[PDB]
């Protein structure tokens, strides 16, 4: 069952074996992935998170972010550790009490402390629309139509050795899949459909790192939502999905009753499908209980290309139709060297005092805010443009902005900008060497909003900045509850800070 919009959520340690290999984990709701948190557009969510963690090898503190939810007036509930809060300590709980006006779509939640989400604290978050403009395109949309794609590691996140390459050991689809090495025939996930019906499949990348080439043998996929934003229908036969992105697609159960492979090929780790790695099963009701015998094509006919997506609504693009045609046009220098990432020459290292608390205590320019050089002010009620030219090692980097979605004025692998009708989304691949992926948004949400690469290993290695949006109005806009004010004193006492 789905939980929410008002629910407790306990964070625990447990052993799991999603690929047949047992290791300890950090879990929400006792499962990997965590349970789906759900409600309707405009609802009040009150997620009371109970930190019951005891194993220090995966950190006993925690903090949870609600990815893609704008948190307008509730910046204190956003979750990134040392940006909007101090972590919750073990044996304590905290009510993330917020509303979701004006949003409906497919989201997710995850730890936002260190690399802890990799250790298991990740799950879907769905905001349904009772009046969805896409409702007539499908028959079924429920917990059985959510498809999560996850990387899974045998080595614990905190225990990944400094200086060795990090790759995953299994792809997990709906929490199950097989290991790339020492492969055993552990159970695969089954997604069940009925011949003749149409399904809103909600595809969620909960990845810590790889992008996936997602397909379903014999089928095609009609995209209707991108990172929470309704799209015009776009039919594809493969989706390259980067860390933290979401798509809804209509699956028409229009093939013969049978079994079909579901494929999710990561860009690192095991290549191919030998032994059933990188695989799940689409099973029609009435099919034999057996593995598919289908194959992929050598070449996909209609892969997703980001510039083909367009909003369902008339969203346009703010600003003027040329580079730099914004009130605050920025170009970030994104670099990597010697194990650390940097933005405009500064590698992100989380501060002792969360950025929001520094602002509430009266620090009112961004040059005043710690970490020095990592916090950039944005003016209120202004069009912002951010060019994110690629080239830094470890790409392609999926950049994500908290508090906002954005127009993707320029996409990967295509030098032509689109000032007319590009898709809006919240996580975008910045592409390859020489690219100039560029985003635009308007500043109508006071507070400090993290901008970072969503490859968690890269965030940990410093690939982030904070946009302190409308510093002057942050305090008035974001009244804080006592429990939030209590977090940093409790954390600092527990840690002798
Ligand atoms: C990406 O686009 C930005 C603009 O959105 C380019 O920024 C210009 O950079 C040159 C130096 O390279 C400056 O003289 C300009 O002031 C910048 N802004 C403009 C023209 O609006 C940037 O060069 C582009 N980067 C790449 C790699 O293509
Ligand atoms: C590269 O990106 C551009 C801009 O998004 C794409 O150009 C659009 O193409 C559509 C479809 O033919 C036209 O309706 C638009 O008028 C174009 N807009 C602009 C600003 O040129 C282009 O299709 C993309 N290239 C590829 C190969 O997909
Ligand atoms: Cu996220
Ligand atoms: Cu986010
Ligand atoms: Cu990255
Ligand atoms: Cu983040």
């Amino acid at each position: 069952a789905q939980i929410g919009p008002v629910t407790d959520l306990h964070i625990t340690n447990a052993n799991i074996s999603p690929d047949g290999f047992s290791r300890p984990a950090v879990l929400a709701g006792g499962t990997f992935p965590g349970p789906t948190i759900a409600g309707n557009t405009g609802d009040n969510f009150q997620i009371t998170v109970f930190n019951d963690l005891t194993d220090p090898s995966m950190l006993t503190d925690t903090s949870i972010h609600w990815h893609g939810l704008f948190q307008k007036g509730t910046n204190w509930a956003d979750g990134p550790a040392f940006v909007t809060q101090c972590p919750i300590i073990t044996g304590q709980s905290f009510d993330y009490n917020f509303n979701v006006p004006g949003q409906a779509g497919t989201f997710w939640y995850h730890s936002h402390l260190s690399t802890q989400y990799c250790d298991g604290l990740r799950g879907p978050f769905v905001v349904y629309d009772p009046n969805d403009p896409n409702a007539s395109l499908y028959d079924v949309d429920d917990d059985t139509t959510i498809i999560t794609l996850a990387d899974w590691y045998h080595t614990l996140a905190q225990q990944e050795p400094i200086g060795a390459a990090i790759t995953a050991d299994a792809t997990l689809i709906n929490g199950l899949g097989r290991s790339f090495t020492n492969t055993t025939a552990s159970p695969l996930s089954v997604i069940t459909v009925q011949s003749g019906k149409r399904y809103r499949m909600r595809l969620v990348s909960i990845s810590c790192d790889p992008n996936y080439l997602f397909s379903i043998d014999g089928h095609d996929m009609t995209i209707i939502e991108v990172d929470g934003v309704n799209s015009q229908q776009l039919t594809v036969d493969q989706i390259q999905i980067f860390a933290a992105q979401r798509y809804s697609f209509v699956l028409n159960a229009n093939q013969p009753v049978g079994n079909y492979w579901i494929r999710a090929q990561p860009n690192s780790g095991g290549q191919g499908f030998d032994g059933g790695i990188n695989s799940a099963i689409l099973r029609y009701e009435g099919a034999t209980v057996e593995d598919p015998t289908t194959t992929a094509p050598t070449t996909f006919s209609n892969p997703l290309v980001e510039t083909d997506l367009h909003p369902l609504a008339d969203l346009g693009v703010p600003g003027q139709p040329f580079r730099g045609g914004a009130d605050d046009p920025l170009v970030l220098n994104l670099a990597f060297a010697n194990g650390r990432f940097s933005i405009d020459g500064v590698s992100f290292v989380p501060p002792t005092v969360p950025v929001l608390l520094q602002i509430l205590s009266g620090a009112q320019n961004a040059q005043d805010l710690l970490p020095a050089g990592s916090v950039i002010s944005l003016p209120s009620n202004s069009v912002i443009e951010v060019a994110l030219p690629a080239g830094a090692a470890g790409g392609p980097h999926p950049f994500h902005l908290h508090g906002h979605n954005f127009a993707v004025v320029q996409s990967a692998n295509n030098a032509t900008p689109n000032y007319v009708n590009p898709i809006w989304r919240d996580t975008v691949s910045i592409g390859g060497t020489g690219d100039n992926v560029t985003i635009r948004f308007t500043t109508n949400n006071p507070g400090p909003w993290f901008l970072h690469c969503h490859i968690d290993w890269h965030l940990e290695a410093g690939f982030a900045i904070v946009f302190a949006e409308d510093i002057p109005d942050t305090a008035s806009a974001n009244p804080v509850p006592q429990a939030w004010s209590d977090l940093c004193p409790a954390y600092d006492q527990a840690h002798n800070i």
